[PDB]
């Protein structure tokens, strides 16, 4: 038989080498399944940015008002390992 890994948050089992997102609370984790005999799982936020309760991946934007609020801006996520991201007037 086949072995698994059991996501308590997506409430799913995957198997060994299956790679998925994992919602939880206001993040995405990039997620696979290792397995190990002991359905052990790897998530990572490394390639990922978490800005106004959203998910972003590398390269993602979103449109934000600038503080003033007299204009709109629009942002990307850099990640660069660290969530990083930068906004510009458009």
């Amino acid at each position: 038989a086949e072995e698994t890994c059991f996501d308590k948050y997506t409430g799913n089992t995957y198997r060994v080498g299956d790679t998925y997102e994992r919602p939880k609370d206001s993040m995405i984790w990039d997620c696979t399944c290792i397995g190990a005999g002991r359905g052990r799982i790897s998530c990572t936020i490394a390639n990922r940015c978490h800005e106004g309760g959203q998910s972003y991946k590398i390269g993602d934007t979103w449109r934000r008002p600038h503080e003033t609020g007299g204009y709109m801006l629009e942002c990307v996520c850099l990640g660069n390992g660290k969530g990083e991201w930068t906004c510009k007037p458009i």
